[PDB]
């Protein structure tokens, strides 16, 4: 799934650019196919969502949109008071805790995070990146929502496994496989995080 | 809403227009936007996109899928062990689900079924809407987010005017705005469910 499709290096100014951003993630809401349940598809199609506003919008006038602070920008002046609860802005401040919670799940499991007791279960990954990238964000019944879906999550090992289909190689080197791609992946979030601070665009309303 | 759009009327041999089926319930999502929270935005996610499949299977041969009907017996020959699991057949196969829902839920307000102890809850209507239309398609888990999603629902009041979209209607011209609307609805829904059962195009497999 993911190592192929790499996330180019952070450049120097800091700039992501939208275009390659988006051919980039495009690629990782099948992530939630390898968790497995149909549970799950409704949360990647919700990410997927997200993309195309952020595509639609950035194929609109590729210049004016070259990158991802382009888009914040033109937005901000474009449309109202009603700025960042809009257009592809508010598209990206989502998009971006999805990014974030995978970012955070799979360095958990990169990181041996596990219950002691049940080695080969997700929750306490699944569960912390949750708590960090997007319980903030959600009302009382979502997150009871969230915690029903908490079951449909696969065996750990079914996971990785299945997150490393055909391919050919061991659970061992399919960890390091995601370490590296983490390094960009990161990075990326990061500053995007970042942007959305600095532009005071981050909204704390919860679902 | 729901009533500047009713479907057509039904045909001598039952048979159903596709492209004024498609146009038609495709005023249909916007509805879930009235129940008041995000929660159920992935729900109509999944209907539009429902929709969206059946159209472009519709689109590449507008002459010979001229009706629904025609959508099935095609694709029936267009594959083997695959059908009916397969293409624009299986996206009305759920979608004859949730259309079914949203019927039976209003048929239910509107024929004011409700909880003595609280006649401004919908609580009894989706349930009972769920229970007939969705449940047996639904495994455990879904059926538990279903129970949680519940209680995002609105109050039937808030739930109407919602509907109502301030057109300055009395709240009991709304239930019968919604009854006319609820006829060939009813109807053209009930046909696809025959379709289904006689075309031997009905799978029964949980989610
Ligand atoms: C951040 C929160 C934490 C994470 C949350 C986890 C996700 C929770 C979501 C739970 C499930 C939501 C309901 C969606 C259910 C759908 O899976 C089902 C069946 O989906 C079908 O799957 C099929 C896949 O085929 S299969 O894998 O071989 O099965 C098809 O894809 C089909 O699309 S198609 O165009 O390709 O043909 C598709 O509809 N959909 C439904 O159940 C219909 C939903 C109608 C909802 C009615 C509203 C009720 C809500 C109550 C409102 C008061
Ligand atoms: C019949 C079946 C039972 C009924 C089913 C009930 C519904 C179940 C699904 C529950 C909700 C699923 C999770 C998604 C929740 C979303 O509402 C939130 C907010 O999403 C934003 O909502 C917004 C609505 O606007 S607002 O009203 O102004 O707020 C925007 O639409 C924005 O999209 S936008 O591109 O157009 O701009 C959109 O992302 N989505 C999230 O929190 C993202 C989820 C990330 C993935 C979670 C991965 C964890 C799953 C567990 C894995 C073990």
């Amino acid at each position: 799934l993911l190592a192929e499709h790499l996330l180019k290096p952070l450049p120097a100014d800091k700039q992501i650019e939208t275009g390659p951003f988006l051919e980039a993630v495009s690629h990782l809401p099948p992530f939630f196919d390898c968790l497995g349940s149909p549970v799950f598809t409704p949360i990647k199609a919700d990410i997927s969502g997200n993309i195309t506003k952020i595509k639609a919008v950035y194929d609109t006038n590729p210049a004016k949109f070259r990158t991802l602070q382009n888009i914040l920008e033109v937005e901000k002046e474009m449309y109202g008071a009603e700025w960042p609860k809009v257009g592809a802005t508010l598209a990206l401040m989502w998009l971006k805790r999805g990014l974030r919670f995978i970012q955070v799940f799979l360095q958990s499991i990169c990181d041996g995070e596990r219950d002691e007791n049940h080695p080969n279960l997700i929750r306490v990954n699944a569960t912390k990146a949750y708590e960090m990238a997007l319980k903030k964000y959600h009302g009382w019944i979502v997150q009871k929502i969230f915690q029903a879906a908490l079951y449909a999550a696969p065996y750990k090992s079914d996971f990785l496994k299945a997150l490393s289909k055909g391919q050919n190689v061991t659970e061992e080197e399919c960890l390091e496989k995601i370490r590296l791609f983490l390094v960009n992946y990161t990075a990326t979030i990061d500053v995007i995080y970042e942007m959305y601070t600095q532009m005071n665009a981050e909204l704390n309303y919860k679902v």
